[PDB]
């Protein structure tokens, strides 16, 4: 049981604060885990650091496969969890989907990167360090991919307190492995970690609990999609302001920091909603998932107001840690005002997109997030941009376009529910 | 729809439209071959080239091949499905319209091109991509002619494509009525201009002739990742006879002309099966869609019984227009006699793997197509690791293709 009743008043949910704190406590760990070995990987030199920095940017692109493993074993658990249906065909068949996509990317995996690394801008001995560091890493990728999909198939129960806590211990496993092993050491840290957190899922599975294979792939199709394709669109977005020098270049960078700790709380949110909506979709209790997930909307809206509020009043206090150059300091400064009128709308955003993953839907975040960004994010800030001038058009759209979708895509759930009664 | 019927009135139009094409870069090759060697490179590494880009055409075919066949099954106005196809089609033109140019210098510089090779690509690529919303909406208008039944029209304007194409590049490369000489711009403007003709025709009998964009889009989408990816594929099972020197490289690409002079048939069936179980399935005649697909399927796999039987027994006879070391027509042989086996496979795959795209299944030869080429032809070759991964090819490109048939018994099963 997790679902809530048939519009039940219950004006205030807390059950969905409970259920998102610990999927917070997961991706704000996973910048401090990222941080920190970005600490170990400074002792050396800083041509390892863009070794490794390339690397986790590139190994963005890698995990975009990853998505089948997971959506294709978080929707249907949180579902069949909901019709109170035995959740085990799924978990055998989702844990070997994982393997079944992991061997691709195990032979020919470094070569995804080198192959690539030096078409964008590498050097001969910045890229011998990659090598170094992502070969321990291709090696144990069925490992990561189970791990994933552990993930995955815990939110479906609505029990991600085990995610949590396990992630609080793989990060010390990843913090005392680098530390102790520091360019190759850090690529140590992130294999031994994924055998760690997984093998407690192992051993988290003595006492825990093939026709579905298209199932599984044709929901989560999308999604590996929607992350692969999303990196180049992004991509896509930074070189506008690669145009602009290295000074708007690393204020935009300052810019994601600031908004990767203000976007956790949301991906918290999704993920949790992905579930809610799953468990009460799966039981037929319709009208209690919108009243659940129009609470989380109007709560996320909130949390998000108070998120790009202070956005706007500290701009300067954000950057000190950044605060370097003033012109640096300057568009950076402007960012975060822009950006900090468009927080309530990555509420609704995630949101309704996250929540219609869980439903099945996951289809419509793919048509969305992309059609919601060339011809919004990109053309109308580039196509018209010829003649501006300018970084704040591209920040100024974004804001402006993001709110489109995020608010103004509310209709696919306005609707999708509507012809579901 | 009980007997016998003449299935070949949807496949051999198509198959002439198939055909030609084969000559209309087969002279064009020519045409480039006039010149120096070096523009032939820029030639082939650009028409390769634009088999991965020609990717994005399936969105804007499969979105107007599907759902007017079975419109005009279920005796629906199919026009709707027609102007969002083609402004579906012109929009999809965009993002190759000034984006996707550079596209080519950025994958030419990574492959081992030259500084020369990619200025002829550029030289080349100039009109190409100028009327890329021009060939898109002659794309869009063959899956509609062809939705509809009528594969004799694109027929007849495959054959001006070809005259037009052939002529304006044979006058354009040297200049032949006191024109100057384009060079590799002329077989350029061959195909551009062998473009524009054709959609001036395609737009001037729809004087005479005859949203939910996002439906559309969910039906060509897995269709356009799977020639996208299987593109990829085949690069990766050449990179396995890479290995083995350039006579068995050379020996490879034989072969697939002589696949493609026989390749030509079952993908004119395809979308024969693919209109054929368009229109059916709309109408919810599913005892005729069913019997259908099963009399091309049979007549379908005995032609290729025969042709890949000739390819068994004359492999040397037809490998001389390319023999020239007969160590390369040593391995040129092996291949034919091997591919020459599984061909009244590809007949039952084209036919079916085509059918679920008519029944609206699309995500079915994605899932399929992929996990075939990669689990069973990639991996099992790679672990066995040139008539290795060629008769895990056969091997596999035969029976996974075939007993994935049930697929199709258990899609129709519980339809009825």
């Amino acid at each position: 049981i997790i679902v809530n009743p048939n519009e039940p008043y219950l004006s205030v949910i807390k059950k969905v604060v409970k259920l998102s704190i610990p999927i917070i406590v997961v991706n704000l760990l996973y910048t401090v885990e990222n941080m920190i070995s970005m600490i170990l990987v400074s002792s050396i030199s800083p041509s390892a650091v863009a070794a490794t920095g390339f690397s986790l940017s590139l190994l963005w692109f890698i995990y975009s496969l990853m998505a089948l493993s997971y959506s294709g074993t978080n929707i249907l658990i949180a579902q069949f969890v909901g019709a109170k249906k035995d959740p085990s065909p799924i978990l055998i068949n989702g844990l070997f989907l994982s393997f079944l996509i992991s061997l691709p990317l195990f032979f020919y995996g470094k070569d995804f990167v080198l192959f690539l690394m030096k078409v964008l801008g590498a050097s001969e001995t910045v890229r011998s360090l990659a090598k170094e560091y992502l070969t321990p890493i291709f090696w144990f990728i069925p490992i990561g991919f189970l791990t994933n999909t552990f993930y995955g198939a815990y939110n479906g129960a609505g029990d991600t307190k085990t995610p949590m806590k396990v992630a609080i211990i793989m990060n010390l496993t990843h913090i005392g492995t680098a530390y102790t092993l520091i360019v190759e050491g850090a690529g140590w840290g992130i294999a031994i970690s994924e055998i760690l957190a997984f093998f407690i899922y192992t051993f988290l599975l003595i006492f825990f609990k093939p026709k579905l294979l298209f199932k599984m792939v044709r929901l989560g199709t999308p999604t590996a999609l929607e992350r692969a394709i999303t990196t180049l669109s992004f991509n896509v977005f930074v070189g506008f302001l690669a145009k602009f020098g290295d000074k708007v270049l690393a204020a935009h960078q300052i810019g994601l920091r600031i908004e990767s700790i203000s976007f956790m709380i949301g991906f918290g949110v999704m993920i949790a909603s992905t579930t809610l909506a799953g468990q009460n979709y799966g039981a037929r209790n319709y009208r209690g998932m919108v009243h659940a997930v129009n609470t989380s909307a109007h709560f996320t809206a909130l949390v998000m107001s108070l998120t790009g509020l202070i956005l706007i009043l500290f701009p300067h206090y954000l950057v000190y840690p950044f605060s370097r150059d003033p012109e640096v300091i300057e568009w950076a400064s402007y960012y975060l005002q822009i950006v900090g009128i468009s927080q309530p709308a990555m509420a609704y955003a995630s949101i309704y997109s996250g929540a219609l993953k869980g439903m099945g839907k996951t289809h419509i975040p793919l048509f969305v997030n992309i059609s919601s960004f060339w011809l919004f994010r990109i053309i109308p800030s580039y196509f018209l941009l010829k003649v501006i001038h300018s970084p704040l058009v591209p920040w100024g759209f974004m804001t402006f376009e993001t709110a489109v979708r995020a608010l103004f895509y509310y209709t696919v759930f306005k609707k999708v529910v509507g012809k579901l009664l």
